């Protein structure tokens, strides 16, 4: 497994050093790479249990067992005296830059992994492309570079939400002694657009020079895979011109889908175009029923807006429905109208978007329910939130041989390796991972140190925890209840809930009772905590800290012998003691 | 060691039976206990591993191998047959009730601890009284039951620190674009004190009713321990008597000391007072250096107070001295003045508190820093807060034999056992624990598990996370970086560290670069967490999960093989690769 791993690591990394920390001809080459600023992986073998293994497999490449010993791009270049020898003859600088492809790594598509993967392989030497091109909504709206998390996802998202969240606190702030007339506080939604903006606007320029400082290629520029080392790429210009690579990462994300009715795509939006919008949308309806649907319809609700979500059959699809019935609950007691049942038939046009003095136009939604009953309403603003979807056919030829899903998404093993060897795939775009920036990063950088820096380490997809930020926001690390039993048996799981009040709701006179968490266990593994799951406010916080004990196999017992830190709402986690089987109300 | 625990559990237990989940005898048994109201423990030998042993040792106390066996006050009481005559003829409730004391728990003490404990005893049939009384402070404040942490502590602290946060809360509104005139807005602390003070009194009404609906005693007197079964109590109207019981809980807590200098108690107030102060506190000097004291000057001065904090030497000791100079600098930054390196010698009073109009009075300061320099200033409030301390000579005559530390704490078993046998000690008077209400409450109910339901859990006192609730909130659970250099030595720490931004900052604003974090790792053992510390936004929210994965041996490669929560501040941790050896900077 030496050879195998020694063999894999010297055929990948651009430029690689092997060395021992107590060596000073290691030290010799280290210091002239680092004035010649030449950047490089190093694996020091007297930190490997079997580097003394891997010292003798070395003699396979190179015919010699010493330390340091100098790769570049699979060759064996040198011992120091060797390397000394090209630096003072000027002959270094071309070795290490000696490449059959123009650059170690591209990396198609500038978001969340591809971003990650390219900034941590040019660490290593890795001669570094990263592309990335924003194709524009359909009606025109585009952003910088980032990705779906930075321009229209996670970050304006959740500063709305903050936004919608700073609400409650203005009503808060009367009943804790503050002198304040909300009859006559109202919201702008430009103003609050602006900041957002500025925000990203400052994201897209810091990654810019980020890429830059790294000495990165940013092409901001649509590339295609022709070939297993072939990228094409067209340019603001429509130029179109071939680059290639030695390893390809695949980091294209996704697009939001309408679904096929007249006037969709005409009239409605998604939350590409919702999060740089520059009118206010008024009157809105939501169609979908998926974490970002409930997400943008509680925070314009909460900024005072007229909404209602159309939900086809549930909420959260996926998450577990408990907790998923309980956040739209909230909501609808928060001012959120749900059309429930409901699916849309038509949008039809009333009045076209005011460009000039930014209001929203005016549109008519004809739909029906299960019942038969129609329904006919009129809203300023249309956001679908029905789904998202890949769309690599305009990324790779089908020729090339990566091998997609029926979704469209790619196939890959578990070091995120495509059907064809060079080519890897990160981020939503992987077939069956969590779609989530966190996990992008975690990919793209950890794949990029096992392909230029030796590493083994693979990306741990299991228990990845989320956070929904609805009005009351619902953390989960792990199973679903109803996955849980589904898996293990109903006689097998143990639930322990309660309700519980957030000392700040007090008051503030807000909700008993609302607020809930629950520790689904294994009964026959130690009562192991195979689900975590909190409805309350700031559920990130709280569910964050949980995900690496549950990660380390974290039973009941462990909660219960932990103490609280309190007065926090995370503290009621290590005082569960009423079970569902007990029928005991979890109320408080 | 079956046979000393077992002995133990029934000498001990007030009313428990030795049952099978699968006995129908067993269960006639409980059902008439239930039918007769007679609360009491259950074991059942099934669940033990060791049950056939304890079920053959039994004998040596019954003279009987069979289950059911019910035990009442050390004694062995019957079988089903003779549990059922003793029913049929009206005798059971004779012989539940036997006791050579009036009860079998007293509780000294109506706060965390005492009350958590005596609610879970009575819970197992104990019959308990739990005594409380609020000795007034000097200018003659008084509360009701519930103990420090309800009435002048962790409650009304935590929504007066809200109260505080709203503030900064009305700062942001406006950037996320929210439309308020701030020069309008004001803070009125009476209205704030009277809505916390309303909940408060909802709490104090809610263990006078719990206790209640648990058949607990509650005597609003005075408790004096002057032999190890009897407990002389003095009522409202100064009548004296005693009471005996089995088991004694001393769970009697601390209060607020003074400096001896002139005008202290006269003229200076503590958080015992702050916490229901019918006038605005107005121009504020806190004398102190304390997680209260700083805790206190931070939310003043978020309520728009002129406060200053008068330090003889360091902020926070016994805290991570780099966390609390950031705690510190935060807090100047934002409004508190600091008195350095200088200690009070006298106040003198200028104006007479107006108990007509609520406005406060006025006092002058005297005192003088290190360099020699005069410190002298007047002051409408002064605040102490310089430390707390038991006070047990008022509670235990010396002659019952509890043996005291030089702080006058209990000095206590690892299970809360005093040196006299059936007295037992709790919460802040328990030497060498963490002074925290979650601990108490462990330490109470898990004592009574003990001592009446033949538990043998012990409350763990390692590792207990904590959170200053200063105007940036400080959460930390292990050690301290320096008392980890010092316990195994610079070479063996490794300190990883990052600054961060909340994103609810950007749009807001707010620093970069201030809010930190910090995992004060051990090299030779797997690169262990041994603390871990954060300053920033709900920090105690942050902090707790992480004290089940510390508890648990959590590793850094535990916290980076876990994945982030995006947008959060806690994912920082699951991301730190700077170390403090590097010298590398942390901002970012
Ligand atoms: C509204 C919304 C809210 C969200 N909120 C959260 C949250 O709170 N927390 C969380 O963890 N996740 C959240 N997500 C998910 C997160 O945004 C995605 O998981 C993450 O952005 C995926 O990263 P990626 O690198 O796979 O793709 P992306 O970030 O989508 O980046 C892919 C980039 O490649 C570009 N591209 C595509 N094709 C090409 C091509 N041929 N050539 C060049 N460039 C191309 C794309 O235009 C894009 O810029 C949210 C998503 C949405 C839509
Ligand atoms: C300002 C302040 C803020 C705090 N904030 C926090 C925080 O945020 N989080 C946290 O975990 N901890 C906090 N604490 C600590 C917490 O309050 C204590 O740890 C907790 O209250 C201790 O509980 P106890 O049961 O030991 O004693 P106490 O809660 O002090 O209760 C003891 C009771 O016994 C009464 N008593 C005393 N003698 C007798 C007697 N002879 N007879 C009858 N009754 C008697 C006392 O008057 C009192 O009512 C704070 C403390 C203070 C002062
Ligand atoms: O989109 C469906 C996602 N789904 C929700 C999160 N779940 C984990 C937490 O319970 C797993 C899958
Ligand atoms: O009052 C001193 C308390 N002190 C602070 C908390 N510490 C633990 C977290 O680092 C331990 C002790």
């Amino acid at each position: 497994g030496t050879s195998q791993w020694l063999r894999k690591t010297v055929d990948s990394a651009a430029v690689i050093l092997f060395s021992k920390t107590t060596c000073p001809y290691c030290k010799k080459v280290k210091d002239v790479l680092a004035e010649a600023k030449i950047k490089h992986a190093t694996i020091e073998l007297d930190q490997l249990s079997n580097g003394s293994a891997i010292q003798k497999c070395l003699a396979s490449f190179s015919k010699i067992e010493t330390v340091p010993q100098m790769f570049v791009r699979g060759k064996f270049i040198g011992d120091s005296q060797t390397v000394l020898k090209y630096y003072s003859n000027d002959e270094l600088a071309g070795i290490v830059n000696e490449s059959k492809y123009d650059y170690d790594l591209i990396v198609i598509g500038g978001g969340s992994g591809g971003l990650a993967a390219g900034k941590e392989a040019a660490k290593y030497g890795a001669k570094t492309a990263v592309l990335d091109y924003v194709e524009p909504t359909p009606i025109g709206t585009t952003w910088g570079l980032g990705g779906t998390c930075v321009n229209v996802g996670c970050i304006p998202k959740k500063l709305m939400h903050q936004a919608g969240l700073l609400s409650h606190a203005l009503e808060d702030a009367e009943h804790f002694g503050w002198s304040l007339d909300r009859s006559k506080i109202s919201h702008n939604w430009s103003t609050m657009v602006e900041g957002v903006q500025s925000h990203i606007g400052s994201l897209n320029w810091g990654y810019k020079v980020a890429l830059r400082d790294n000495q990165v290629t940013y092409l901001n520029a649509k590339g295609r895979l022709i070939s297993p080392h072939e990228v094409q790429i067209t340019d603001k210009n429509q130029k179109v011109s071939t680059i290639t690579g030695n390893k390809i990462i695949l980091a294209t994300g996704e697009r939001p889908k309408y679904p096929e009715i007249p006037g969709a795509v005409e009239y409605g939006i998604t939350s590409d175009d919702l999060f740089s919008l520059p009118y206010f949308p008024g009157k809105t309806l939501v169609i979908g029923a998926s974490y970002v649907a409930l997400e943008c319809a509680g925070f314009l609700a909460s900024l005072g807006g007229d909404v209602t979500v159309m939900v086809r059959s549930i909420l959260l699809r996926g998450f577990d429905q408990q907790m998923a019935e309980k956040v739209g609950d909230y909501m609808e007691n928060h001012g959120v109208k749900f059309a429930k049942l409901c699916v849309p038939d038509e949008i039809k046009q009333l009045k076209v978007v005011d460009t000039e003095n930014n209001k929203p136009g005016l549109l008519l939604v004809k739909g029906h329910y299960t019942d038969g009953k129609k329904f006919e309403e009129e809203f300023e603003t249309v956001i679908f939130a029905v789904g998202r979807e890949p769309q690599l056919s305009k990324v790779l030829c089908e020729t090339v041989g990566v091998k997609l899903d029926k979704n469209g998404r790619v196939v890959c093993t578990d070091d995120e390796q495509t059907t064809v060897s060079n080519v890897y795939a990160i981020g939503d775009i992987n077939a069956g991972k969590p779609q989530l920036t966190p996990v992008a990063i975690q990919a793209g950088r950890y794949l990029a140190r096992r392909l230029f820096a030796g590493a083994t380490e693979l990306t741990d997809y299991s228990n990845v925890a989320t956070t929904v930020f609805t009005p009351l926001e619902y953390g989960a690390c792990g199973l679903s209840e109803e996955d849980a039993i589904e898996k293990y048996g109903d006689k097998d799981i143990e639930v322990y809930h309660s309700n519980f009040k957030p000392l700040e709701w007090t008051v503030a006179h807000r909700e008993d009772n609302v607020c809930y968490m629950k520790l689904v266990c294994r009964k026959s593994d130690n009562m192991r905590v195979l689900g975590l799951h909190v409805l309350g406010p700031n559920a990130g916080e709280i569910t964050q800290g949980y995900a690496v004990a549950i990660k380390m196999g974290a039973t009941k017992a462990d909660f219960d012998r932990t103490i609280g830190i309190h007065p926090t709402c995370s503290e009621t986690f290590t005082t569960l003691h009423v079970t569902k089987k007990s029928g005991v109300s979890p109320i408080v």
